[PDB]
C-alpha cells in the first residue's frame, strides 16, 4: 500500500496534461515534474530532476526566486524558461509532506 | 515516507486542472476523482465517490462499459454525463497497484 501510493503519484502526476513541477523547499531544486512542464521548459526529464529551478529561469537567483514563490503562495510569476526561450506564468503551492514542504508549481504560456 | 506518498498523490491529483476520474477495475466504482472531474460530470466529490462510473453515463451499463474501456486502453468513448447534462470524452489508461487494477480516466468536453 505504500507501494500502491507511490504508483497512483505516479501515473496521476505523469497522465496530467497540467503542466507541473515539484520542488524541494529545502534546496530549491526539481524532485519531479510531469512531460507537458518538461515542454515548456524546454528540456527532458533527465535534465531537468535535480536541477535548480531558479537557474531554468533567465535572471533569477535561488534565494530571491523562493522567497518570492513562497510569498505568492501564502496568499503568478512571469518568468522566460532558458532553454525552450519560451514566457511562462508559475504559480505556486505550498504542501507539507513528512516534515518537509514541497512547492507543487503550475507553469502556464504567458504569450 | 507513505504518508509521503499518499500526500504527494492527494495534492497532484486535486490541484491539477486535467479532468481525471480513478476506477476500480473490479467493481467499476470510482475510488477518487479531482473537482475538475466533479464539475463536467456535474456532480460533487461526495456523491461521486463510490459510485458505478456506468450509471453516470446515459445509456451505459457496467458490463458492457468496463469491456469497452478495458479494451480501449489496450491500443475516446462519447458519454452523456447525466448530472450535467454535458456531451463528454472519456480516455481510459490501465495501471497495475497493489494486485489490483485501476483505470484513470480522462474526461473532456466533446462539444
Amino acid at each position: 500500500t505504500q507501494r500502491e501510493m507511490e504508483t497512483r503519484y505516479r501515473v496521476v502526476l505523469d497522465v496530467s496534461r497540467d503542466p507541473m513541477v515539484l520542488v524541494s523547499m529545502s534546496t530549491g531544486r526539481i524532485v519531479d515534474l510531469n512531460s507537458a512542464a518538461g515542454l515548456l521548459l524546454g528540456g527532458v526529464r533527465q535534465d531537468l530532476l535535480g536541477a535548480a529551478i531558479a537557474q531554468e529561469f533567465e535572471g533569477r537567483r535561488r534565494g530571491e526566486f523562493m522567497e518570492t514563490m513562497t510569498n505568492l503562495a501564502a496568499t503568478p510569476v512571469e518568468v522566460l524558461a532558458r532553454r525552450s526561450q519560451k514566457r511562462l506564468l508559475v504559480v505556486p503551492r505550498v504542501f507539507r509532506a513528512a516534515g518537509e514542504r514541497l512547492l507543487l508549481c503550475q507553469i502556464d504560456p504567458a504569450d
